[PDB]
């Protein structure tokens, strides 16, 4: 199912999601509408919290080569924390719940994360570069976060200039 993206300024989107303890079909069903939504979207991840579930919970899926996304390389990332993060790197970045705006966003760049998957499976990840910068997108949001909270005195004018 196609499910409705919340947008700022909604106070939804300000929630600490919860963690995920049951890993189940309802669990499934959740994160195939969310992958379903999230491509019909054109995003590149998603956080439950934008779909109006305040779970700790969140997909990932960079394109290929090709420039497309292929479903076998989507991250499935449940409760998330962080191990390890180092350095810091400026991205461009847009948000779902943000549309038609984009500015430069410090991150850290790289992190490495332990999660687990959609069967409970614990995994520990390394990432850099545009997927460290996708991760700590999505961890934010489940942290009641947007990008645009990230940005300096003169950027945020710009942000509400563009508002
Ligand atoms: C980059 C870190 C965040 C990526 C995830 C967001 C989607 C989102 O709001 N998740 O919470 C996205 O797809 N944003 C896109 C985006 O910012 N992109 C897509 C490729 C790289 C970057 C633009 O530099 C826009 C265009 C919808
Ligand atoms: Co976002």
């Amino acid at each position: 199912a196609l499910l409705e993206i919340i947008h700022y300024p909604s106070k939804i989107l300000r929630t600490i999601s919860k963690e995920v303890v049951s890993f189940d079909a309802k669990l499934h069903q959740q994160l195939d509408d969310m992958y379903e939504t999230m491509i019909a979207s054109e995003g590149i991840g998603l956080a439950a919290i934008q779909v109006g579930l305040p779970l700790r919970m969140l997909i990932i899926n960079l394109p290929q080569e090709d420039g497309v996304q292929h479903k076998e390389d989507c991250l499935e990332i449940i409760n998330p924390k962080f191990i390890e993060t180092g350095g810091s790197m400026m991205y461009k970045e847009g948000c779902l719940s943000v549309p038609g705006f984009y500015e430069e966003v410090e991150r850290f760049e790289k992190v490495k994360i332990e999660y687990q998957n959609r069967f409970a499976e614990v995994k520990v990840l390394e990432a850099s570069e545009l997927l460290a910068v996708a991760i700590q997108h999505e961890i934010d949001h489940l942290n009641g976060v947007l990008f645009v909270d990230k940005l300096s005195i003169l950027k945020r004018k710009k942000f509400e200039k563009e508002l």
